[PDB]
């Protein structure tokens, strides 16, 4: 019932656009709305983001998370790894690949969403959000190698997944930092599952 | 170690905006950063709300409640919680109840506040509060709720059970051309994940 009809082009950077969409309202009336878009899709989904369950044993399973500085937010941000999806890259091998870089660890894929929306009022942005186990018992996740890129700067964060939710919550009281929406989402199921 | 150094504006709509963002980098070189914000943001905590609203009815499992919209960014329909920005003045908590009975037709009782959680902060500043609310489904109030969307706004309500959730949105996802959001589908891995 409701459909693009067109999109204007308002203003274009290295990675991200502007755009304004002409689009079919369900009444029959025509409606503009501005959107985002990266100008780095080929793929699946624009990147990946990755749950990594820590598990060694005797110890409680954590999920491990990455601190850095966000130009746009202004500040350091709490999120799960993450980054862009290479042209030709799979979403799983884009996916221990940026778990890898951003943390040093070395997981085995759990399971792997479909294309999921970032903020689908604001922008087309989507991920698959791939849930990955890492054998913290292994001998090469015993030093980790964080090996990040050009202009990546990655604090590893580990939190107990049965208390993550009290966890973050207390990060952000303390540390004045923003804690992600799908972080903070997924902490929050924890707790309320049963 | 990192900062914002300035914040030139690129390009202004009316809602969303464009802007090359200079920071100093953790080595002391400076490098910048093109960031996308909202227009709309004042005081506000945040420039919006999105609300887990968990459905409970007596002999009935509880459901989690959440909309389909048609996306201009994305060009379809995506499944998300209910959703919208904070107005002026206006307490999360209120936005959140607002927001749900406008969406859905439900009212709702307060459960919990998240502080400002960011959206997608790699692409935007745009942060929420995430506001888990629970709706007394046995109350005649909430017996044959009415979405009461303001203009241009056109939603279908969607109860899934909490405790299948992930398996229901992927089974909605086989059957249909749509996208189920982000914070939708974390919450979604985490009730299984538990
Ligand atoms: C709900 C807010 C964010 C809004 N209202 C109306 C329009 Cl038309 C737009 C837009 N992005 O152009 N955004
Ligand atoms: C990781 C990609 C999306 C990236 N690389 C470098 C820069 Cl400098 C920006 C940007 N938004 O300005 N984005
Ligand atoms: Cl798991
Ligand atoms: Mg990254
Ligand atoms: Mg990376
Ligand atoms: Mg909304
Ligand atoms: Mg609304």
């Amino acid at each position: 019932k409701q459909y693009i009809i067109s999109e204007e082009l308002i203003s274009e950077g290295k990675w991200v656009k502007l755009e304004k969409t002409t689009y079919m309202d369900p009444t029959g009336k025509t409606r503009t709305w501005e959107s985002v878009k990266r100008t780095t899709r080929k793929q699946t989904a624009d990147g990946v983001a990755v749950i990594p369950v820590l598990q060694r044993t005797l110890h409680y399973e954590c999920i491990v998370l990455v601190k850095q500085f966000r130009p746009p937010m202004g500040g350091y941000c709490i999120e799960f790894p993450a980054g862009l999806i290479d042209d030709g890259e799979t979403p799983e091998a884009a996916a221990l690949r940026e778990l890898e870089e951003e943390t040093g660890y070395k997981g085995d894929i759990a399971e792997c969403s479909p294309a999921v929306c970032m903020d689908p009022g604001l922008s087309n942005c989507t991920i698959h959000i791939v849930t990955v186990t890492i054998n913290g018992d292994d001998a090469e996740n015993a030093r980790p190698k964080p090996k990040p890129g050009d202009g990546e700067f990655v604090e590893v964060i580990s939190l107990p997944k049965n208390d993550l939710l009290q966890r973050l919550d207390a990060l952000v009281a303390e540390e004045h930092l923003t804690v992600d929406a799908r972080v903070y989402s997924y902490a929050l199921a924890l707790k309320h599952a049963n």
